[PDB]
C-alpha cells in the first residue's frame, strides 16, 4: 500500500500506450528511492511476435518517461480478448 | 554443476524437437525443494500471431515436462528469432 499509489501511476502509464489492452502483471520493487520493475502486458493475440515487441517497446519508453524514478523496466506481452476487464496482479 | 548442466540439455533437447521453435534462446533452471524451477525462452518465427506462439509454449512445456520428471515448474515465453540465427542458447 505504500507501493500502492506508484504501481497505480505505472499501470496508468501502460495503458495509455496505443496497442495495450491492459497491463496484466507487474512485479515493482523499490530500492532505496528508485523502482526495478517487470511488466506482462495484454495485447490483440491476433498481433505478430514483431508487433507485439514493438508494443512493448513503446510500453517501456512511456512507463519510464513518465516514471522518472524508474531505473530498470521489462516488458513482455501475452494475448489479451478485447473485452477481458481483468485487473492486473502485483 | 555438471549434474545440473546435464539436465539443461536435456530441456533443450526436449524443447527444439517441437514445431515451430527456432532454437532456445534462455534457460534458467535450479533446484527448488528436490524438484526443479525453470524458465525458458523460446526462438520462434516473428510472424506467428501471438496466439500461436503461446499455443508454440504449449507444446513445449508438454515436450519437456515430459521427457524430465523431476521439473516441477517450467515458464516458457516466446520471442522473435530469424531463421538463419545461429546463437546458442545462454544459461
Amino acid at each position: 500500500s505504500h507501493m500502492e499509489a506508484v504501481q497505480n501511476r505505472i499501470v496508468e502509464a501502460a495503458e495509455r500506450v496505443p496497442g495495450v489492452r491492459g497491463v496484466i502483471h507487474l512485479r515493482a520493487r523499490y530500492v532505496g528511492q528508485d523502482i526495478w520493475a517487470a511488466m506482462i502486458i495484454g495485447v490483440d493475440p491476433e498481433n505478430t511476435v514483431e508487433q507485439a515487441h514493438e508494443i512493448c517497446e513503446a510500453v517501456q519508453a512511456a512507463v519510464c518517461g513518465k516514471i522518472r524514478r524508474i531505473e530498470s523496466l521489462a516488458v513482455s506481452a501475452e494475448a489479451r480478448e478485447i473485452g477481458d476487464t481483468t485487473k492486473p496482479s502485483f
